[PDB]
């Protein structure tokens, strides 16, 4: 019909970068000042992706990744900005989250943490049954406008979840997650990487990806949330985890999750599509328990 979503365009001169987040096989990740990009700062901090090659076949890609990324916007999407196509690297400008992906924030305040958190922010050491609730209720709260719109994510998982100052939680991610979290893909045939610990049997067995894929997927995200970041199925190879999900056996209830988190989760893994929790509901449960948190019973 018509053209479509337009990309707010930013100028190279406007944008200073600092230094490289994150490095990997097709991207750069910096940390960058971003000037006369919103009224009210003059500059203010943001993440930059720099893509490496500047080939017909990536720009077309790009283009595509920018207008789908223009797009989106809401409270729990992190925030993207615009694109610089004005001379090489080709760029991607988002909000810069201080806490960075939700896997890394939550290995952080882990019980197995090899240092103590900063934590000028957020307490060091294990977060709050309250905070957890609050990580999971954002990500639902995500997922529910993506559902909304008929957009299927495919990759969820707490390294493509972005953490903020006052703890804000937003799905995002800057396409190097199969890079900086390799042994979370499993290498199927060539250049097909896929998460199969967080894809459901329907994706496994009959490559099909839904709405109700994404709430499986989210099922494994509440369980990385209650086990600060640990991989599902992390004793198991590839293929004994394909196994398991395939078999119907389910990742046990983690320690710090209380019986009706734990109940959420399996409302998301039922074997049946359509017998699962919608995604609304999942929010509306996580919202209700993260404003009167269970006492979490005995470990014991």
């Amino acid at each position: 019909m018509g053209s479509g979503i337009r990309v707010h365009h930013i100028k190279r001169r406007d944008i200073v970068l600092k230094w490289e987040l994150g490095e990997g096989a097709f991207g750069k990740v910096f940390l960058a000042e971003c000037h006369n990009l919103l009224p009210e700062q003059d500059k203010m901090l943001v993440a930059v992706k720099a893509l490496k090659e500047a080939s017909e076949s990536a720009r077309q890609d790009f283009q595509r990744e920018a207008e789908l990324l223009t797009m989106l916007q809401h409270q729990h999407i992190v925030r993207f900005f615009g694109v610089c196509t004005e001379g090489r690297p080709l760029l991607m400008v988002f909000e810069y989250m201080r806490h960075r992906d939700l896997n890394r924030f939550l290995r952080s305040h882990g019980p197995d943490a090899k240092l103590l958190a900063g934590g000028e922010d957020v307490a060091p050491g294990p977060l709050g049954l309250g905070q957890l609730l609050a990580v999971a209720s954002q990500v639902a709260a995500g997922m529910v406008y993506l559902a909304g719109l008929h957009f299927v994510h495919r990759d969820l998982a707490t390294r493509n979840c972005l953490v903020g100052q006052g703890l804000v939680v937003k799905i995002g991610d800057f396409g190097m997650s199969r890079d900086i979290y390799s042994t979370d893909y499993y290498r199927v045939g060539g250049r097909t990487m896929l998460p199969i610990r967080w894809m459901p049997p329907e994706s496994i067995l009959y490559r099909k990806f839904t709405t109700e894929s994404d709430v499986w997927s989210f099922g494994v995200v509440l369980w990385e949330i209650f086990t600060y970041g640990k991989q599902p199925w992390y004793q198991l190879s590839n293929t004994e985890a394909i196994d398991c999900i395939t078999q119907g056996r389910e990742l046990e209830r983690p320690r710090a999750c209380p019986p009706e988190v734990y109940a959420i989760m399996r409302g998301c893994w039922q074997r049946e599509p359509q017998q699962r929790h919608s995604i609304k509901d999942v929010h509306a449960r996580l919202q209700a328990l993260a404003q009167a948190p269970p006492v979490y019973l005995d470990v014991l």
